[PDB]
């Protein structure tokens, strides 16, 4: 009974998930914005104060996008004039405020059109990047020191990533790393001199007479990559008239032999840096521990300490080699690594010793290492109840690896199966964050005697609202293929009736190490289709998917377009057998990798699906980026893997589309999956006499995220699906 979950409720966010976004500022305290105001909270006892009132800035002149307070409390960094760039990058204007004096510091100001700014870890030093160069202020009101002079637009980047490193290597614009002390400043420099440029039209506001041509350096499969060099600088010994001296750390000989990347940069102590490097053929990678030489002011990476990590059946790490977690003294670290049996588990490496020791073991995987103390290491894993799409905080006693204890598993079993965590420095307390299957739950806990301290947010409001609407439910089970277990989730219409046959939409991503089947609670498009339109929305993690070991993950190695397409079709074959699915009305849609998969499934000729939608699909792997594609496909050359590159295109299936109803959507300023890709789909479809539907979106990128265009696509897709199923 009641009204149902509508499209408008999704589009307009009629029902809102509250979060509790804190920021640990010490081992016992943490900032939280309680109604604009900024408060500090004491984790042990729970009291708080106002730290700063927004009324402070009422007459600042610009609206403030974000703020950053220094580690030592003395200053706050105000961010405004936010112009977004790519997924992680942006530009902005920065002012600084002295909290000890009720005033904005107004001289030697951070340049305008600054690309990035970071505090040091301790104190109030600043590093920022402007015009692709690094600058350093020992103090906020003093002049900065120029560190780099090499920086050129679109060509040489110091302290910031270029397009692929942001998107594919670091997941981050920044390429600076302060030492804990804040003494040394490490950075990386990228060279995109002969990296080819992707060009596209940006039409801009109606007022713009002549469209602009956006020109971004972007390596596609097999193309010329950027290069990299690594540098470290002693910010304590800088000078006014004399140029700062950057000391270059070089890659291992086994990297310089060809094209390589820098994938990880973790400082281990005040004078020891860990560097990780990765071959353009990404089955082999080398770590470097580099200690600073007190007297000769240099940095040495002894080859005997090099820790090689290598893959025999695929690529290294899930999306890249994992980060190392170092003990305070920095003579050893912990790391997620694939074991003898192909499952990712925590390993123990002592720095001058050969191999490593697995602490954890079993038919499940560690997702992440979350905290390390003298006594305990903390990690998330999907161990509990053998559910690959569940997540929980565990702690391993480092004196007895067989003493493992679930911290989050039995807290609230029915409501809570998907945890993430946020520890104070030194890990004296942590915030638990449950995402489902129930409404999200934010608690705080104490590590001494794993004590539950305080509920922070329980989403009780939302819970009351949602008791008032015909909400759908999620099934989360598995089916068998190849005598192997594969998990799926179905969102189910209210007042579900096994004795009736419902229409079925297949929500697909299926890119390598993905997982669309899980215990997480969402308010999304699928909620609407199920709630209001009474459509079963199904997701299925088959071959290539992630968090279930490497036998499954690497099945797709050098072979994208194969099994992970075939396994979606089988899942549908199975869902129709089930006697509550109208096999005449089975659709499929997906975004990005999802839409390359949708597209492939539609052009397979299986006859299972009536129709599908592909949004910003890939269509030819040679069109996508070098780092991601080559990780799974290798090089597109006759000596490497040219043939399956050319075999796994969407265009070469055009004819089969002649059997289905297809909707094709892409944005025109997609820097990431280029409109080129859809341009080629449509043309192949046209050259063969297939009618299909299409929709472009001016000036939208891969997220198609402007709110008008978000609302638009989901209306269009709703009409499309609704009428493909004959729904009113
Ligand atoms: C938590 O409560 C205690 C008790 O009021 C606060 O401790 C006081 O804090 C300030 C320093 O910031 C001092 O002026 C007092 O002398 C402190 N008293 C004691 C007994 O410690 C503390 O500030 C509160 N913490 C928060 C988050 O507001
Ligand atoms: C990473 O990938 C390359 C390409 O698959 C592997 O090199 C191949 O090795 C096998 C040996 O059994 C040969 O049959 C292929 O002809 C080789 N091809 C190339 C292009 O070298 C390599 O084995 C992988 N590296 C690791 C460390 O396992
Ligand atoms: O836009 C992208 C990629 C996807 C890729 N990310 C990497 C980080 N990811 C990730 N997932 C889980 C844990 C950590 N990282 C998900 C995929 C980065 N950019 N595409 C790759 C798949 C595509 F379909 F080809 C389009
Ligand atoms: C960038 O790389 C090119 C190689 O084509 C090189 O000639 C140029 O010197 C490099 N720029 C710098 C400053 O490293």
């Amino acid at each position: 009974s009641r009204k149902t979950y509508t499209l408008t409720d999704y589009l307009k966010n009629t029902y809102r998930l509250k979060l509790y976004s804190l920021r640990w500022i010490s081992d016992h305290e943490y900032l939280y914005k309680q109604e604009n105001n900024i408060l500090v909270f004491n984790a042990e006892y729970g009291n708080s104060s106002v730290f700063l009132e927004n009324s402070t800035f009422d007459e600042f002149g610009h609206s403030i996008n974000d703020y950053s307070i220094s580690p030592d409390g003395q200053f706050i960094l105000l961010e405004y004039n936010y112009v977004k760039q790519w997924r992680h990058s942006y530009t902005a204007s920065y002012d600084i405020y002295d909290l000890n004096k009720r005033q904005l510091i107004t001289e030697e100001r951070i340049p305008n059109n600054t690309q990035w700014v970071t505090w040091s870890p301790v104190g109030h030093k600043l590093a920022y990047v402007w015009n692709n160069d690094i600058y350093v202020k020992i103090e906020p009101n003093l002049p900065s020191y120029r560190i780099t002079w090499t920086g050129k637009e679109d060509i040489i980047y110091n302290g910031i990533t270029d397009w692929v490193y942001e998107e594919e290597v670091f997941s981050a614009y920044s390429a600076l790393w302060w030492s804990p002390n804040g003494t040394f400043l490490a950075y990386a420099q990228f060279n995109d001199t002969e990296v080819p440029l992707i060009e596209y039209s940006f039409y801009s506001d109606e007022s713009l007479q002549y469209p602009k041509t956006v020109r971004v350096p972007y390596p596609k499969a097999g193309a010329v990559n950027p290069t990299v060099k690594f540098f470290v600088v002693n910010t304590d010994s800088l000078s006014s008239v004399t140029n700062a001296t950057s000391i270059q750390i070089t890659a291992p000989a086994s990297m310089l032999i060809g094209d390589h990347y820098l994938c990880d940069v973790t400082w281990a102590t005040q004078e020891r840096i860990s560097l990780q490097w990765l071959r353009r053929i990404q089955n082999y990678s080398v770590m470097d521990i580099c200690d600073y030489d007190e007297s000769s002011g240099r940095w040495n990476c002894l080859v005997a300490r090099q820790h090689i990590e290598m893959s025999t059946t695929g690529w290294v790490g899930r999306f890249r080699p994992s980060e190392p977690h170092f003990t305070l003294d920095g003579n050893s670290f912990y790391k997620i690594i694939s074991n003898e049996e192909g499952y990712r588990h925590i390993c123990y490496f002592q720095i001058d010793k050969k191999d490593c020791t697995f602490i954890t073991k079993g038919t499940w995987e560690v997702i992440g290492i979350e905290a390390l103390t003298s006594d305990y290491l903390y990690y998330i894993s999907n161990e509990y109840k053998g559910m690959p799409g569940g997540r929980n905080l565990y702690k391993i006693q480092l004196s007895d690896y067989t003493k493992v204890t679930c911290l989050s598993c039995e807290l609230n079993p029915e409501r809570c199966q998907y945890y993430s965590v946020s520890f104070s420095k030194e890990a004296k307390y942590y915030q638990l964050r449950c995402s489902g299957p129930g409404l999200p739950l934010y608690t705080l806990h104490s590590s001494v005697n794993d004590k539950g301290l305080r509920v922070l947010e329980d989403n009780s409001a939302l819970d009351k609202m949602l008791q008032n609407v015909q909400m759908p439910s999620k099934k989360l089970d598995f089916i068998i293929l190849n005598e192997t277990k594969f998990w799926y989730q179905m969102i189910l219409p209210p007042h579900f009736d096994k004795s009736k046959k419902y229409p079925l939409l297949l929500d697909v991503y299926a890119g390598p190490c993905s997982q669309k089947a899980d215990t997480v609670f969402r308010l999304n498009w699928a909620t609407y289709l199920a709630s209001t339109e009474n459509i079963i929305v199904a997701s299925f993690d088959g071959r290539g998917s992630g968090y279930q070991g490497d036998k499954i993950m690497h099945a797709i190695n050098r072979r994208l377009g194969t099994f992970e397409v075939e396994d979606q079709i089988e899942a549908a074959r199975q869902f129709s057998k089930m006697g509550f699915v109208d096999n005449k009305r089975i659709a499929i849609w997906g975004w990005s990798y999802g839409g390359y998969v949708t597209s492939m499934v539609l052009g397979s000729g299986s006859g299972v699906f009536k129709c599908g939608i592909a949004v910003a699909p890939v269509s030819r792997w040679e069109y996508y980026d070098s780092v991601y594609t080559e990780r799974y496909m290798g090089l597109p050359t006759p000596e490497d893997n040219l043939d399956h590159y050319r075999n796994s295109t969407v265009m070469s299936r055009a004819e089969n589309f002649k059997q289905v109803e297809y909707l094709l959507i892409h944005g025109t300023a997609d820097d990431n999956v280029h409109f080129q890709q859809s341009a080629q789909i449509s043309k192949a479809l046209v050259d063969v006499g297939v009618d299909f539907q299409a929709m472009w979106y001016t000036d939208e990128d891969h997220g198609i995220a402007s709110s008008t265009a978000h609302q638009h696509i989901y209306t269009h897709m709703s009409h499309f699906i609704k009428q493909c199923f004959s729904l009113p």
